[PDB]
């Protein structure tokens, strides 16, 4: 009996694990599968009755919060499309990417989200709130719509070519591509995650990472509840470095998930404030950005964990190749595994397969994979040549067929995991009235592996500065796309410029 749908894979698990933890708020409270999947029942009929039909994009701007994961859930049950945003976003990327997903309903915390809400108001989008009560008189979760539809999900049935997951992407044209993932395309990627760890329902993990990134959402979550485990969130509604073992320790985690960034977080936190012990884990996971093998190897000497490098992106549902458990074969530092559930061929402009140890386009095939970018054939018609999806990566496969990334073919800077397009970064300082050339450029960062800076040529006449410059791209750009340095130039020939304003 295997699952089409996600939604029919956690209600699987609902029925065969009932009473074991499905979600925790950390020193608060525990939902069961089968509570949290009544609460996702509940929450559905809600957006029933807010008049959200299949195939309605509903926006979702949270932290990490168990309000966010049921109306996720909730949202995809009643055959709807999430489109979770990251709350951090300006007015003017909310109004984009609320409008481009054709949003029919925006929901927040209770606290709101301003910039979103100014977003949702100028373009006629309905918001609403949700906020979990669990005490000792009630537990409940309210959703408050500010514009109410009505004063069940039963003939509802999910079908696998369902668009259920919804978010932007960059490439080549200042607009980011829009990525359907479908209910068919999650719950291959969860069975592939689940398979190559061997997830199973005696697992548990402390979220350290956004659930409005694939990473977080798909691996984190969805892979867990997925396979029965269990999922703690942090009370701090994102990564907290002084509460994380205490949280893993308490939950008896047997793995966690995170970007080098935050393994390095961790890692200087262990120097200063070592833990008395560590609980042996199964596995620790790193993805997103290249893990140095110096940490990869500090990681494993201090917490006495296997540390395993995988290799995903938004197109292909998460994970696309993994280093596998040490148990089924040897994971290498500088390398990103083998396929899982999925083909994957390196490919070069002509679509000839390379022979290992020469450097093409890593390309991949597989269920996982989105059907296309959506009403964007110009898109689909390069991303799909030859009858593969190209990532966009530059890489080779070694003697045991073990993938590693040595570059890119898209223009990307990739900030601690985080996806800068230069190109929609141009696009913000172009259009700036003193502004005449302007070139967004990445440089290496000893944190975020990768950093923004720009170089700038001014309207012939005007006095523009770099404060002038920042304060604009932040009203326009969320603070980690905004470039940290602005160096205000007379002429322009990119890889050039990085090579000229870099330092030593
Ligand atoms: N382990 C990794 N090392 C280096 N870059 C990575 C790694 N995993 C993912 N990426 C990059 O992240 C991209 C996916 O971005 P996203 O869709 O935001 O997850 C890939 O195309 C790569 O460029």
């Amino acid at each position: 009996e295997t699952a089409t749908t996600l939604t029919g894979l956690l209600q699987s698990v609902a029925k065969t694990f009932p009473s074991r933890r499905g979600i925790s708020l950390a020193g608060k409270f525990d939902l069961t599968h089968s509570h949290l999947n009544e609460l996702v029942e509940s929450a559905a009929d809600h957006l029933i009755s807010a008049g959200i039909k299949p195939n309605d994009v509903v926006a979702l701007t949270f932290p990490n919060t168990v309000e966010y994961v049921i109306l996720f859930l909730a949202v995809i049950r009643v055959r709807a499309t999430a489109a979770p945003l990251n709350a951090a976003y300006t007015a003017e990327e909310f109004e984009f990417y609320l409008s481009d997903s054709e949003s029919k309903l925006l929901l927040t915390p209770l606290e709101g989200n301003k910039p979103a809400q100014d977003a949702a108001s100028k373009l006629s989008i309905p918001l609403g709130s949700a906020s979990l009560t669990k005490s000792e008189e009630e537990t409940k979760l309210t959703i408050s719509l500010k514009h109410p539809e009505s004063g069940s999900v039963a003939k509802l049935i999910n079908e696998p070519s369902d668009v259920a997951l919804f978010l932007h992407t960059s490439g080549t044209t200042s607009r980011p591509k829009g990525v359907p993932l479908t209910q068919h395309n999650l719950v291959s990627s969860v069975k592939n995650i689940q398979s190559v760890y061997q997830l199973t329902e005696s697992d548990s993990t402390v979220i350290v990472l956004p659930l409005f990134h694939v990473h977080g959402l798909i691996a984190g979550l969805l892979s867990s509840l997925g396979s029965g485990a269990a999922v703690v969130l942090p009370a701090a509604g994102r990564f907290s470095a002084s509460t994380f073992w205490k949280d893993m320790i308490q939950y008896n985690a047997t793995w966690y998930t995170a970007v080098p960034t935050i393994h390095q977080i961790i890692l200087d936190r262990h120097l200063n404030n070592p833990e008395p012990a560590y609980p042996k884990l199964r596995f620790i996971r790193s993805c997103s950005a290249s893990l140095a093998p110096v940490i990869l190897g500090r990681l494993e000497e201090s917490f006495g964990a296997p540390v395993l490098e995988a290799y995903a992106m938004t197109e292909a549902s998460h994970l696309m190749s993994s280093n596998p458990l040490p148990q089924n074969g040897p994971h290498k530092a500088g390398s990103v595994g083998k396929p899982v559930g999925q083909e994957m061929a390196i490919l070069d402009e002509s679509g000839r397969v390379l022979e290992a140890g020469v450097n093409g386009e890593v390309c991949i095939r597989g269920e996982n994979v989105t059907k296309g970018y959506k009403n964007n054939e110009a898109a689909n018609t390069a991303a799909f040549l030859f009858g593969w999806f190209h990532t966009g990566d530059i890489g080779y496969f070694d003697s045991d067929g073990y993938l590693h990334l040595v570059g890119r073919i898209k223009e990307l800077i990739n900030r601690g995991g985080e996806k800068i397009s230069p190109i929609e970064v141009d696009a913000v300082l172009l259009s700036h009235p003193d502004v005449a050339q302007a070139v967004a450029f990445g440089i290496p960062d000893q944190k975020y592996g990768e950093e923004i800076h720009c170089a700038i040529i001014p309207r012939e006449g005007s006095n523009i500065d770099a404060e002038e410059v920042l304060t604009f791209c932040k009203k326009n750009l969320a603070s980690f796309k905004v470039p940290k340095k602005v160096f205000i130039t007379d002429s322009l020939p990119r890889r050039l410029v990085a090579e000229h304003f870099v330092s030593k």
